[PDB]
């Protein structure tokens, strides 16, 4: 199982030799401002995603980068965000674990 696809309708979202361990753990758990939790884990890259509107810093989980929500570019789901204007790497995405299902390439 390599690689992760959007649980609802099966649209090619990342790889497991892309997980990028940030702060020392691929997976973080974390809580927003409206008391939901995600289990987030951290790739270096995903695709089929549609990032939306302009990044925002505001209740930031990542020192030092800013988010825009990460869409499944196919159904809408949220999986995710991406992270940006951070610093080794600039870059990544936080993709919500039970979003997404794991598999065969
Ligand atoms: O690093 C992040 C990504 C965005 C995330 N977030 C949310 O999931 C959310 C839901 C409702 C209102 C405001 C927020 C918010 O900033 C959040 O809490 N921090
Ligand atoms: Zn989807």
């Amino acid at each position: 199982a390599s690689i992760f696809r959007c649980r609802q309708c099966g649209q090619t979202i990342s790889r497991r030799d892309w997980l990028l361990p940030m702060g020392g753990d691929h997976e973080h758990v974390v809580f927003n401002p409206a008391g939901m939790i995600f289990r987030v884990w951290c790739f270096s890259l995903a695709q089929g995603l549609r990032l939306i509107g302009a990044p925002s810093g505001e209740f930031s989980w990542f020192k030092g980068y800013d988010w825009t929500i990460a869409l499944c570019g196919q159904c809408g789901s949220h999986l995710g965000w991406h992270f940006e204007g951070g610093s080794q790497p600039q870059t990544f995405f936080g993709l919500i674990k039970d979003r997404l299902a794991e598999g065969p390439a």
